[PDB]
């Protein structure tokens, strides 16, 4: 029963590879979504600093 | 001649008086509405500075959290 | 989740601030114009007033030259 | 008034910065939709290749 066992090995792997490939894409997409969210945040933070800076330099030229 | 030229000279003096009161009063009504407009630039800029200040704080209150 | 929660409340708040600030410059532009119109009407009225009086003076002189010459 | 430039502009730059971020994120969302579906088509065929075989 070599064809019987060679056949089943083919079957188990095609499921397992399918899963391995689907798991490793989401590994990559998720880490990537995180990084992308970090940069989105550094940016809106730097917008805040920016805006508070210009408010402080407006403030220090009246009384 | 002399009666009537004393009419004309009077008249003119009366006219000079009105013309100065007019230039006077135009310059007033102007300057005033000029002032009113400068107060308004200032108040509008106050409203703007607060709006942008409040959104700035908001962000700095939030980037505090994260 | 709040990628989108805090980004959109910000963006709304910005576009609004800008709306408001732009509305304020516009209101006060029509006001510059309304005021220029007020000043022009006044200067005009006066200047043409002076012109009428000198008009009347010129009529007198002329009437004098005629009843004379 | 030069102050009003500063402030207005600080709003206009904030909006600009993050209307653009979206633009770019949005094009990219599209490209990923396409690429992912090509990975799914291929996994599918992988299995079907090594089953019917
Ligand atoms: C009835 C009159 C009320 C006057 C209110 C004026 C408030 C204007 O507000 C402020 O005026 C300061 C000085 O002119 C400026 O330095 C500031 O930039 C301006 O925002
Ligand atoms: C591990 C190395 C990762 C490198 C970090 C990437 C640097 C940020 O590059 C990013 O590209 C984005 C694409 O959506 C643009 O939207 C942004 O403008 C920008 O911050």
């Amino acid at each position: 029963v070599h064809l019987l066992e060679q056949q089943k090995e083919q079957l188990e792997s095609s499921l397992q590879d399918a899963l391995a490939k689907l798991k490793n894409r989401d590994a990559k997409q998720t880490v990537q979504k995180h990084i992308d969210l970090l940069h989105t945040y550094n940016e809106i933070r730097d917008i805040a600093l920016g805006m508070i800076g210009k408010v402080a330099e407006h403030e220090k030229c009246t009384s």
